[PDB]
């Protein structure tokens, strides 16, 4: 599922990401379109063999079991394949996992280079929310 901008903001809202540690809605928002364009079925593979998936790119070599990413963790203990659903609720669900393990939304390099330190507020201007 690709999503509009507002409604994945919506969504986003009513899985509880707005402010979650800290992190105001238009950060997510930011960070999904920078991760993902939007799009829940989203995948990349990185250099050391493991794979991003869905709108938020959530890393195989720590995150979901993807059945070929050896040595690896499965910290939201989900396969990897839940992150691609038209439901965001599992991204979301390892999403806060993933932020509150310390390094915030370090974590997601395209939210580093792109959207830390920016207007991310402009992410959501004429949302209903
Ligand atoms: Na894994």
């Amino acid at each position: 599922k690709v999503f509009g901008r507002c409604e994945l903001a919506a969504a986003m809202k009513r899985h509880g990401l707005d402010n979650y540690r800290g992190y105001s809605l238009g950060n997510w928002v930011c960070a999904a379109k920078f991760e993902s364009n939007f799009n829940t079925q989203a995948t990349n593979r990185n250099t050391d063999g493991s794979t991003d998936y869905g709108i938020l790119q959530i890393n195989s070599r720590w995150w979901c079991n993807d059945g070929r990413t050896p040595g690896s963790r499965n910290l939201c203990n989900i396969p990897c394949s839940a992150l691609l659903s038209s439901d965001i609720t599992a991204s979301v669900n390892c999403a806060k996992k993933i932020v509150s393990d310390g390094n915030g939304m370090n974590a997601w390099v395209a939210w580093r280079n792109r959207c830390k330190g920016t207007d991310v507020q402009a992410w959501i201007r004429g949302c209903r929310l």
